């Protein structure tokens, strides 16, 4: 039978990272739970820190609701993110609403590979006037790069996410790259791209992430446990400024099974 | 029926010194006794956060009846039809999207029956042609490379210095063709020679066509046995009025 | 009986450098050889490192040819520079030709003292077209200064390089300042400015090279031998932007007999 | 005719800490389609001063009648003169200042004609005996091994836990044969077979004979296959009244 | 025909270091030169350093003059070393005589090997009473690693210098190791050891000097030539007092030649 919807063979991807302070660390956990089908149910937050000498532990949940060709995706402030999906079970708009009647639409467009497997190609964020505010390109063409286009507002960026040649890890943990969730507006859409309803992450892992130039590269190492699935995601941000570089480390820890 | 290596290794060495931490990279191709490559293992080595890493990864590379089957660690297939003489043809591969991404080749035949590539034609699952590397043997001392890359064209020439030619017994690629898009996703391949014989003397400049050019100059130290066992590349850069080239230095084993 | 060519009394010009590094250090070598005439023959570049355990040296070498009114000067890469002289053995042009077939012309001109030594004022770089694509200009007015205009392209430059009153080292080495020959067009005619072929180096040790203002001062600082002739030369570049300084140092040794 | 390994490869890879500054060792022992020895390469990476050092050396192991010859890159030839079961019973080898050294091995042969080293004794060009290394296999779950240097006298026993044995499928020797003199000598013939079969079981402890002692404790790790992937060895120690371990980790790929 | 006297095959042995300073840093060099035969005729000792912009270059000869079973050591303090020799050219005794007349004797004892090439096994120091003020003796009993016992008066102790099982570099520089001419009698006779008067160097280059146990480790790393020959040693001296390791490194620079 043909899918009517994209799957995650997991039933829990959860990310760990500690945010560095010299005074109060902080712990942020990243849970996203499927059901046995591979379909995204939810998605919980967690902030742990000491205070005194108490530990402390700040909880925000997401809730993932499904009806015929549509996702709906309610966080703890109460804004309600309404998915209209196609019969493959992506996307093809999304409204979102917040609290105060605030309104954001957005339209989304793939790249369908051989098997029907759904590619994101295109975000676009419109307003209320219709007048578009944002929008990212991904282009598949080159064999080992995605080459994005980003625009928000007056703001335009262009960079390429690379793979390397001869030494590429297969996706088999199915798990979207990091710098992806907090370009804006994917930024917006975290839960629905974990849950695969914005499109399937790319076959092989990201390890440079390179802004067109003043230079700021990403570079990613990961480490995988003997199924070849990830375990950890090293991500160093190397920024220069007329010869003064200043870098930046971030280690994230996977667990997924 | 093919073409040969008469080493059981060619492997490079170079540490990288243009990251925040120096990265070592290892590049090594194993040869069977009948010449044939047989596999290629990638290294780096470098240290990120506390933790040392040492990436290490093996392509396999497996012959069939006028076929090369290359397979990595990732589960890529690469596929080359091979013609009579065991060259590639045309090349299957998968793409970042899991598509099928097909490759042409052709060559230039020498009095010899060696075949030299003229043209890589890389086309997408559409059918359009995405990118192609076209080479000009014209004047073996002035190579003309015109490379297309989407909409973007660049053109250069690959000299040899006239009266000082060493002579290529080393077998071994220069080091900007597995730079080269598309080339650069066949570096396997192209050790292999699966993609054609290397130029007979070394290349030892890579000079774009102009604008004060951004030319490539490759130094190289030989063995005894006339084998390299280093290269130098430099690259010539002007920044605001003054040189400030950038330098690589490959270290060669070819046993 | 007068001279028709510029003479340098030593055999040999050595500049020795390591490039720094905390994987793989370099040390160049830069080997400028004179016969018992003085005319420059020849120019060797050497670089020096270790990989694995052993000890690797990389050579390559400019030869120096001369014919009336004329020196060829041809690289280790095939590119022959071919200088025509005036009767005292000055360049007044050049052209180059690389192995592709590109050509480059250049004009020279000269402040000529009262011993007829000649002192570069103008290098003067056209294109194939007769578009002039680059120039320095050195100005010998101020006493004690060089005022050096430079142009590539778009970019213009402006610096001083001055020599201290009342602690003026005499240039018995007869060798022309770091900077010059990393200055471009003058980039591409260092052999032939260490031959004297494109000028005389001034009569004093330059101790400062100032752009004009961000700041990027160099500092030169001398050791000399008994003779008076430098040893070493220790180039102290001071990059300040917006109040960071940031400070860069080399130490080149010469070995001048 | 001669002892065999069921692999192609046994690589071991250790980051040693105890150093200034971490150091990567390497050992790996390749072995021919027949299952002999063919060949060893020590590797060790770290950095010395401003240079990145990488120290590469290869042993060969060449076989005649009733001979195994392992020639070093620094012209050392050591003969071991094998039995008709493919056994060392005698080596000559090169020592310090330039002598010959002679090694006699004596074993313990099992019912499938398998033979197990029981004594290596090493002798001075004079003919003195210097040192040797006797091992009695009375208990196989307790190895009583006795060491003499010179005149210093150490005695162990080696064990393996009674209902938790591991099979040796990976046919590996202990960490621990290859450090005690003088088989720390004969590493590269050791991993051969050359010097006898390993132990059907892996060790888990080393306990010398006592004083709070000073005992080795080893945690392996195995695939699917069964097969080694890893090695803790903990050795405990007490420092003023306080326990103070110290650890080896070392990784296995053994193919 | 036998050799009488022990051979070096190069013409020249030397050693460059830095000796460090954050004010007056000083570049010392020790030339061992042989003759044709092989055999030690003269040692140079150079130091180099500036002072004001000046570079300063000081130097010391000792001279090296045979006779039949003789081998009289000058050095430029007027100190001479008599060493009485055997058959086949190596020192059985020595004495020494400095220009106050104060006198020193030694004897040294030799491994002999198959080839006849001795090997230092003893070396004692008396007093004019004949009371045996020094000695060290070394053992070459382990297979890669040598047995030290010194004794300086009241002061014992005892260390093992080793060369790895598998990684072993042969000797074919036929230097000595950086240690050994530091080692107080041994210290008094440099020149000698240099030309092998007092027996040959280990066949393998020694990689580590442990002393008996506070702990105070020497680890040496050499680079080499494509021939095999040493061009640097860099030496790691790790001193560790309860727990507080400070670490001391030399890098010494050969020209074998
Ligand atoms: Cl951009
Ligand atoms: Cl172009
Ligand atoms: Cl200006
Ligand atoms: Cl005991
Ligand atoms: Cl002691």
């Amino acid at each position: 039978e043909p899918s009517t919807y994209p799957t995650t063979p997991f039933s829990k991807i959860e990310l760990k990272e500690v945010i560095e302070s010299d005074a109060q660390p902080v712990t942020a956990t990243h849970t996203y739970l499927y059901n046995s089908a591979g379909r995204l149910t939810g998605y919980t937050g967690k902030q742990s820190f000491t205070a005194g000498d108490e530990l402390f532990e700040i909880e925000n949940t997401t809730t993932v609701e499904y009806k015929d060709h549509q996702a709906v995706i309610t966080d703890e402030a109460g804004t309600v993110s309404t998915y209209t999906l196609n019969d493959k079970g992506y996307a093809t708009t999304c409204t979102s609403q917040d609290m105060a009647g605030n309104t954001r639409t957005y339209t989304f467009s793939y790249l369908i590979n051989t098997e029907d497997k759904y590619y994101l190609e295109n975000i676009t964020e419109k307003l209320d006037d219709g007048k578009e505010y944002s929008f990212i390109t991904i282009d598949y063409s080159n064999f080992r790069a995605l080459r994005i286009q980003q625009k928000v507002d007056t703001f335009e960026h262009n960079s390429t996410a690379t793979t390397p040649s001869g030494n590429e890890i297969a996706n088999i943990s199915e798990i979207p790259s990091l710098f992806i969730t907090d370009m804006y507006p994917l930024s917006m859409h975290a839960v629905a791209i974990y849950g695969k309803i914005l499109g399937e992450p790319a076959n092989y892992l990201i390890t440079q992430l390179i802004p067109d130039s003043s230079e700021e590269t990403t570079t990613y190492t990961y480490t995988l446990d003997n199924r070849g699935i990830v375990t950890s995601c090293h991500a160093v941000v190397r920024h220069i400024r007329n010869g003064y570089e200043q870098d930046y480390t971030r280690t994230v820890n996977y667990t997924i099974e």
